C-alpha cells in the first residue's frame, strides 16, 4: 500500500508527527508498532514508552510512594491512626497503573480506528529501500512480511531502550521495563544508576517494601544526578538517605549471582557485597536502530548507533527523517512531541520550524521532586565571563511542622551578571515541577533576575522564593567561583 | 525619640518598609505595634496579621485539613490501613500553629535588636501632628503616653479588621480572629461569606469536625468567590459541595441565640433556621484607621473608608504615606510588602518607584486551590474590541485512580484577541498557586499565547496544559460571548 508518510514507531514522536501530517496537512499516513497494549514481551507500544512504561505509569507510581510520606506527616498536623494497620498494597497500584495504561492503549487504538488517512500497522518495522518500509512478524528481518508500505516519505521514531552492562549474571537483573511489572514489591532492592530513573524507582521501591526492607542506589561516579544543579544533587542526596534509601557513591556491579534462595547476590567492583530480591539496571537508554536494517538504504548513524540528523530532523537520505530518542539528544517526551511537529510543518506545511532544545523544562519525580530549566552555573560559568547565583535554601515550616525537617526547598536563578538574563532556574522540592513549566515561558522571553524580583509573590507558596531574590549569593568571574 | 521613619503597624508592609530604610539606605525607623506575639486579646502583633492571624497559619490549617484527602485517596494507590481509627486533632495542629508562629514573632524580635536605627516600641500609634507620632498604653487617645517620635516620614500600616454585621447575637459569633484560637473543633459550622477566608475555613472545619460534623457556607448572592474566573467560582462551588460542605447562596443570617446548651441558633434573612457549634463572619475586613486619629493631621481617607494614596502611597500630607490594607484596594501580603519596598526604594533611595496593582498572582487555599494572575474574561470584554478564552478542564489521571473524579483541574487563558497577549490566567486544582506564580513573571513580561504554546512541556503535570492550549474555546467581540468570531 502507498503512503505520503510512513512513521517506524507509534510513540511521543510519532503520534504527534503522523497525526499532525494527517489531520493538519491532509497527508495519507501510516504508523507502525510491535504492540496494541502495554507490557511484555516488546513493554513499549501504541502510545511510546512515555504512555507504557515511562512518564505515565512512573508519575501514578511516585505519586502512590509520596503516600507512605503524607501518612507519616499527617501526625504533625494531629492526624492519628493505626500505624500498625499501615500496607503498601504494590499488587493495588500496579492493577491501578496498568487499567490506566491499558485506558491509553484503547484511546489510541479508538483514534487510528476513528482517523481516516491515519492506519496502524501492528509488527516489526525496517527499511527494504528508501521509499519501502516492510513490517514483519519479529524483529528478525527473515521473519514473515506482513505489509510492505510505499512511502513517499519515512519517519524514524523507533525510541530507546534500556543498557545494560555485559557482565556475569546480567541475565538475573531487569531494567525499569520489568520493574513495571514485578508482581511483588521487593524487599531489598539495587537501583544502579545516578540518573533520574534510578533515583525515580528507588523512591517508588523505598515506599513500597515489606517490613524490614531496604532499597540500595548504587553510583559510579561522587554524587547522582550529573546534569543538574549541584546544591540540588548534594539535597536529593541527604533527603532520599533521610528516608532511609542507601546512597552508594563510588561503586558499580561487576556480577550478579542466584543466593541458593534464588536472591541476588551482587559483587561491587570495590569487593562489596549486598544480597537483594530485585538488581534494576537504569544505566543509559540507547537509540533502537538495530532493527531498522538501516544499511538497506545508508542512513548514516552515530558509532553508539543515533540516527544523525540536522536541526530539521533531517538524515542523510531525502524523504527519511528521525524525530525522538532515536536522534539521542534529549531523551523527553515534549521534545520527542516538539520535533515531530517542527518536522511535519517544515516538510508538509513548508513552515520551516526546528525545535529549541536549549530552555526546555523537565524535572524527576524523586521525592521530593526537581524542576529545571536551562543552565547549570559550571555550564554558564564556561560561557559567560560574569555569572550571578541567586540562591534561597530552607527547610519550609509546613515541614517543621510536619517532622521531615530535612526536606529543605532549594531556588536558584543562574544569570549573566553583565545584563541580568536568567540562563537557568533550578528548584528542589513539592511542587517544583509543576512551579518550573512557567518558568520555562519567562526563559523563551529572555526574563532578567529583574522581571523575577519585581513580579508580586503568591503567599504562602514555595514558589514566590523566585520572586524574592534581590541579591547574589555568589558570583563566576571568568569560569572562577567568588563569594 | 527622633526618626528619619516612624511606621505604624510591625506587619507585612510595616516591616519590609522599616528593614529596607534601616539595612538598604541606613536611615534610623521605629516601628510602632500593639503586641509582640500573635493571639487574644489584639490577635495581629509584630509580624501583622498575615503571620500572626492570616496567611502562615492559614496554610498550616489548610495543609493539615488537606489529610482528610491524602488519606482517603492513597486507598486508590494500595494504601491499606483501619480506616475507623483515623481521628483528626484539632488541638495538636493549634498546637503546632501557635509554636509555629511564636517562633516567627520572635525571629522578627531578633531583626529589630540586630539591626542599628530600627527600633520597636509597643502600644498604639496616632497622629498627633504632621511630624509627631505619640504611642499610647491603649487605643483609648486618653490612655498614658508611653513615647513621642518626631519623624522627618510617617508610614501608616495598620492593616485591617474583621467587619461584623451589626445583627443581633452577633456576640456569639467569631471571627477568623478567634477561629485561630478554639479549643475544640466545631461539630457543626456556619461560616459567613463568598471571599477567600470563609471558603478557606468551610475547608479546614470540614476536615477536622467531629464524627456527625457538618459545615455550612453561606453566602448573600448567588455564587461564591465574586472577581474570580466564573468556570472556577462554580467548579470550586461542586468540588467544596463533592467534600461535604453545604453551600448555601442567597441566604444571609438576620440574627443568632444561644440555646440552653451553647449552640447557636441562626436565623436567616429568608426565614430558614440552622443550628451550629460556631458561626464565623467572613463578609470583609475594613482599614483600622480609627485608632490613628487622621482627624488630627486631616490625613484624607475615601468614599470607602481607605487611606487615599497617590501611585507613590502618598496621602494629601506631605512626609505621611499609607501602604498596605489600610489602602483598602488588593489586601494581599505580598502587595503590602511590594508598596513598602517601593515608598521606601522611592523616598529614601532617591529611586522612585511605584507599586503595579495589575497582574497579580494570587490564590485561594481552597481544596482544591485557586490559582490566578490578571483579568477575568468579563473585565477583559468591557476593555478590550476581541478578547480570546482557551480552556482545559478534565479530572487528571491521579484523581481518577484516587477516587476523587470531582477533582476537575481547570486552566483559562484570557488574551487579548487582536495581539495575542495574555490579559489573564486562572487555575483549579492542586499545585495551581505554585504553578501560577512564574505565570505572573510571564505577564509582566507582555508574554502572548504563542509564547505559551511554543514553549515545552515538562510531563506529566498540570502546568504542561498552559503550553498545550493553541486554539480559542469561544470570544468576547465588543462584550458579547460566541463561539466564533465574524
Ligand atoms: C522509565 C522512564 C521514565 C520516563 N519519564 C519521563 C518523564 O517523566 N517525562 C518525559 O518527558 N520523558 C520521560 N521519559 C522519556 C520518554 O519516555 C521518551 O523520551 C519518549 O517516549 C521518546 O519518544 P519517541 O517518540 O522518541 O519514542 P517512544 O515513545 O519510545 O516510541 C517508540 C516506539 O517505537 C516502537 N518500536 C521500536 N522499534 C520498532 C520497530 N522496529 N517497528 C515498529 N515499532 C517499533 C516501540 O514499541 C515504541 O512504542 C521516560 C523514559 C523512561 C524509560
Ligand atoms: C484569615 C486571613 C488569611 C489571609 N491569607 C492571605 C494569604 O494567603 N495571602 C495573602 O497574600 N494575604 C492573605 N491575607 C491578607 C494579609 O494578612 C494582609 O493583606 C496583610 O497582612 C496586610 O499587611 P499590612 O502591612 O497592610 O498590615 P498587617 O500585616 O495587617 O499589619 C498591621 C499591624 O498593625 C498593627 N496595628 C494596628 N493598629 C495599630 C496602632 N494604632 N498602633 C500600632 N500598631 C497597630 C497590628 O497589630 C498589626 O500587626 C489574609 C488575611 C487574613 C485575615
Ligand atoms: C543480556 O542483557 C540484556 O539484553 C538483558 C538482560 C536482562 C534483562 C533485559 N531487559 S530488557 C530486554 O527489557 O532490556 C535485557
Ligand atoms: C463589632 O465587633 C463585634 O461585635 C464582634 C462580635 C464578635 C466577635 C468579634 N471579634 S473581632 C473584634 O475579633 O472581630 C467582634
Ligand atoms: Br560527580
Ligand atoms: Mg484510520
Ligand atoms: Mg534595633
Amino acid at each position: 500500500k502507498a503512503f505520503d508518510l510512513v512513521v517506524i514507531g507509534a510513540g511521543s514522536g510519532g503520534l504527534e508527527a503522523g497525526w499532525n501530517a494527517a489531520t493538519l496537512y491532509g497527508k495519507r499516513v501510516a504508523v507502525v508498532d510491535v504492540q496494541t497494549s502495554h507490557g511484555p514481551p516488546f513493554y513499549a507500544a501504541l502510545g511510546g514508552t512515555c504512555v507504557n512504561v515511562g512518564c505515565v505509569p512512573k508519575k501514578l507510581m511516585v505519586t502512590g510512594a509520596q503516600y507512605m510520606d503524607h501518612l507519616r506527616e499527617s501526625a504533625g498536623f494531629g492526624w492519628e491512626f493505626d500505624g500498625s494497620s499501615v500496607k503498601a498494597n504494590w499488587k493495588k497500584l500496579i492493577a491501578a497503573k496498568n487499567e490506566a495504561v491499558l485506558d491509553i492503549n484503547k484511546s489510541y487504538e479508538g483514534m487510528f480506528n476513528d482517523t481516516e488517512g491515519l492506519d496502524f500497522f501492528l509488527g516489526w518495522g525496517s527499511l527494504e529501500s528508501k521509499n519501502v518500509v516492510v513490517v514483519r512478524e519479529t524483529a528478525d528481518p527473515k521473519s514473515a512480511v506482513k505489509e510492505r508500505l510505499q512511502a513517499d516519505h519515512i519517519l524514524l521514531a523507533t525510541g530507546s531502550w534500556p543498557q545494560m552492562p555485559a557482565i556475569p549474571g546480567i541475565e538475573h537483573c531487569i531494567s525499569s521495563n520489568e520493574a513495571f511489572y514485578l508482581p511483588e514489591p521487593p524487599r531489598r532492592v539495587l537501583t544502579v544508576g545516578g540518573g533520574f530513573i534510578s533515583v525515580e524507582f528507588a523512591g517508588i521501591f523505598n515506599a513500597y517494601k515489606p517490613p524490614g526492607g531496604k532499597v540500595t542506589l548504587c553510583y559510579r561516579n561522587n554524587l547522582i544526578l550529573r546534569g543538574f544543579d549541584e546544591t540540588i544533587r548534594e539535597e536529593v542526596t541527604k533527603q532520599l538517605t533521610a528516608n532511609g534509601i542507601e546512597i552508594m557513591t563510588n561503586e558499580n556491579p561487576a556480577k550478579v549471582s542466584l543466593n541458593t534462595d534464588g536472591s541476588k547476590h551482587v559483587t561491587f567492583e570495590s569487593g562489596k557485597t549486598l544480597d537483594v530480591d530485585v538488581v534494576m539496571m537504569a544505566i543509559g537508554r540507547i537509540p533502537r536502530t538495530n532493527d531498522l536494517q538501516l544499511g538497506n538504504v545508508g542512513v548514516k548513524l552515530t558509532p553508539k548507533g543515533g540516527v544523525q540528523v540536522d536541526e530539521f530532523s533531517r538524515t542523510n537520505v531525502p524523504n527519511i527523517y528521525a524525530i525522538g530518542d532515536i536522534t539521542d539528544r534529549l531523551m523527553l517526551t515534549p521534545v520527542a512531541i516538539n520535533e515531530g511537529a517542527a518536522l511535519v510543518d517544515t516538510v508538509f506545511g513548508n513552515k520551516p520550524r526546528k525545535t529549541d532544545h536549549t530552555r526546555v523544562a523537565s524535572a524527576v519525580f524523586s521525592i521530593p521532586p526537581i524542576g529545571t530549566c536551562g543552565l547549570i552555573e559550571e555550564v554558564a560559568a564556561k560561557e559567560f565571563e560574569k555569572v550571578a547565583v541567586y540562591m534561597s535554601s530552607f527547610t519550609p515550616l509546613m515541614h517543621n511542622i510536619s517532622g521531615s525537617k530535612y526536606k529543605k526547598f532549594v531556588a536558584k536563578i543562574v544569570t549573566n551578571h553583565s545584563d541580568g538574563t536568567v540562563l537557568g532556574v533550578h528548584l528542589l522540592g513539592d511542587g517544583a515541577p509543576e512551579i518550573i513549566q512557567a518558568v520555562g515561558v519567562c526563559l523563551r522571553l529572555n526574563a532578567k533576575i529583574s522581571d523575577f524580583y519585581n513580579t508580586i509573590g503568591v503567599h504562602p507558596t514555595s514558589a514566590e522564593e523566585l520572586c524574592s531574590m534581590r541579591t547574589p549569593s555568589y558570583y563566576y568571574v571568568k569560569g572562577e567561583k567568588m563569594e
